[PDB]
DNA sequence: CGGGTTTTTGTCTGGCTTCACACTTGATTTGCATCACTGTGTAAGACAGGCCAGATCCAG
């Protein structure tokens, strides 16, 4: 916080990323920014709202397979 | 119109990873084209024509 402006998770990241190149990988290294960034391994609002819509989904109809799949895979993929 | 002072980076430097890269063939798994059909088209209004009724007219 006194010289690199005070943003916590921007340098735990940081550090991350480089102690895992410090290994040299990639796949681990393209998953966290994936999950960082927010486009593999969950998907975002707007693209679950046009499959909820573009499907013909009704708002129960989502609900449920929304709670199966977090009952049973444990991730939330919606 | 270009001098100071840190940012922003590709290397120099050579030596340690973790993945990359030739071949099979028999499956095994995805991806995509094809075919006979589907729903949404969904109540009233304008006009001519036959028919008596009753008004319009005729003549003893």
């Amino acid at each position: 916080d006194k010289e690199e402006g005070g943003d916590v998770k921007a340098v735990c990241l940081t550090l991350f990323l480089l102690a895992l190149r410090a290994r040299n990988e990639h796949r681990q290294a393209d998953e966290l920014e994936a999950i960082m960034q927010g486009r593999g391994s969950g998907l975002q609002p707007a693209v679950c709202l046009a499959i909820r819509v573009n499907t013909f989904l009704s708002c129960s109809q989502y609900h449920k397979m929304y709670r199966t799949v977090k009952a049973i895979t444990g991730r939330q993929i919606f």
